[PDB]
């Protein structure tokens, strides 16, 4: 029996709606579960899921300890993870990914019927206030770009105290929704919400591109077997069934 | 010093047009020999360019013997595999494929200005011939599907003992260029071609999802350090420098 570690993220880690209380892997649904369900069927495994214990992603501080998932998985404390989970340079030096079930790239959560089209209008203007979600990859990207544009808006954003940036996705939804103001996320949310939002929409295309993998301990026997399932799940047709099931109009 | 198999294809691996003989490494340039070049940079190594002898990418035959580049490296007669080699099920069963430096998908490519828009309209007609080139992945991931349109789309392909298939990508650029005939291929090919044949488009979005990785021996010291190394391109933007740099045409009206 394998451990498997996620985080609580639509629609990929969502508190399944009962009547009655839930327990075990039950507790859960989302496209995360059907991938680990697929992953159990081919690899031929049983297993049991545990949020990150500090609901968090992974990073590393100044000293150079690890947290969420990332910490699960090195001190062999989960078996898997299975989450939207970024594949960084720096995190694949301490974990495993496997191909990627899902590519994309950082892009702009906006109103629709304006006249922004790129992130260049946003770094030209500073009436429109604009940020990302505080720790996250695309706020890391930010941080450490060195092209010009994305240098500019990140002195927007860590610009009086910090105060562009957000806790979390929802209250960045909200700053949009109420105020003037854009919002730096990955664009398979962005896919989410424009398709339950449809007075939001997508402002331009991928300022990058990356993709979530699949996570195992470094040395795992796992691995190989992961990487190849992923890719049979990719050839099958099937991770597009899922993300089409889990996302799925607007005018 | 490592040894590096690859294939000839615009624009990742091109003969240089040059007046004089040219020798060793200056005979190529390209996608992927720019992307060998940062990649030495990163990890610090030499490296010398052998185009593989078969000219082939990589498949198994009847009796389950591999060809071309990933042959060359199971043998261990190849260090590294730089090339649009695409990251595969059963080839990464027998080699170990490095984080996608390119991701992109199956599409097809035809002219401009017609009624078509997706594979499904293609699949409704039998008077517009489509098809792909013989036993490449395009061909086989038809072969393999078990969606229905690409189930009927792969009757009309095999059809007439293979009459609507190609030889070589460049017969079926031609056979669009002069008759009624779509070709199904890699988006990055379509890209490229559409940029210099301003009367040919890419018709609908992409059939599938796949990537192209560097290619390692199982077991190679290198694995890590050249995903890792990748994976620094990519954040870097230096991968998006390096293609629209080789795909940027002179535009179309
Ligand atoms: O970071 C964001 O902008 C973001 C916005 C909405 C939803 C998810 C977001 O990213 C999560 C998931 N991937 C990041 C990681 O792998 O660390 C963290
Ligand atoms: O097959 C194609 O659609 C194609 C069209 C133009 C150029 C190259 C093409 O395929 C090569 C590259 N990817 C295939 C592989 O790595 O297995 C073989
Ligand atoms: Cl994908
Ligand atoms: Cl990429």
């Amino acid at each position: 029996t394998l451990i498997v570690t996620t985080i609580l993220e639509e629609p990929y880690v969502m508190y399944r709606k009962s009547d009655k209380p839930l327990y075990g892997n039950d507790r859960f649904e989302g496209y995360c579960l059907d991938l680990l369900k697929e992953l159990s069927n081919i690899l031929g495994f049983l297993y049991d899921v545990k949020l990150v214990p500090d609901g968090k992603y992974g990073a590393q501080n100044d000293k150079g300890e690890w947290n969420g998932m990332v910490k699960e998985l090195i001190d062999h404390r989960a078996d898997l993870a299975v989450a939207p989970l970024t594949i960084t340079y720096v995190r694949e030096k301490v974990i495993d990914f496997s191909k990627p079930f899902m590519t994309l790239g950082i892009s702009i959560l906006y109103r629709k019927g304006t006249p922004i089209d790129s992130a260049d209008d946003l770094a030209k203007q500073t009436k429109i206030e604009y940020g990302a979600v505080r720790d996250g990859s695309t706020m890391t990207f930010f941080k450490k770009s060195k092209i010009s544009t994305y240098e500019k808006m990140w002195a927007f954003m860590s610009s009086r105290q910090q105060s562009a940036l957000v806790k979390n996705s929802d209250e960045g939804i909200q700053r949009v929704l109420t105020t003037d103001y854009a919002l730096l996320m990955e664009s398979t949310s962005i896919e989410y919400v424009t398709q339950r939002n449809c007075n939001l929409t997508q402002i331009g295309g991928l300022i990058d591109s990356k993709g979530y993998g699949v996570g195992t301990p470094i040395g795992s026997p796992y691995r190989d077997k992961i990487t190849i399932a992923i890719l049979q799940l990719q050839e099958e047709g099937k991770l597009h069934m899922m993300k089409e099931k889990w996302w799925r109009g607007c005018p």
